[PDB]
């Protein structure tokens, strides 16, 4: 299973329908409710950030959402979604902005 395409077009998806200023889950990490950084994706399909997945690992040698077998081996660096992350982060921080001068100058006018 693609598990990195089947992940990149379900963030996406999910991402365009969240509202700009809402935090889409798949763009999260799982474990620190976060942005992810600097994903990773296990064999399983799930995807966490780099250093947090890594920190798990030293105390148990399993998969924080299954508990099933899991290595720093089986860790793939997934800089891909990325792209779909930082878009979003970018569209977030423009529209916030947006929002804000156009409520301000509502109160006034």
């Amino acid at each position: 299973i693609d598990h990195k395409s089947k992940y990149l077009r379900e963030a996406a998806l999910e991402a365009n329908l969240s509202h700009p200023e809402t935090t889409p889950t798949m763009l999260t990490c799982p474990i620190d409710s976060g942005f992810l950084k600097d994903p990773v994706i296990t064999p399983e399909g799930f995807v966490y950030n780099k250093s947090s997945i890594l920190k798990w690992l030293e105390t148990k040698k399993e998969d924080p959402q299954s508990r099933k077998p899991l290595t720093a081996k089986d860790l793939q660096p997934f800089p891909e979604l990325l792209i779909i992350v930082n878009r979003f982060v970018e569209t977030q921080t423009n529209y916030e902005k947006l929002k804000n001068r156009l409520v301000q100058n509502a109160r006034v006018a």
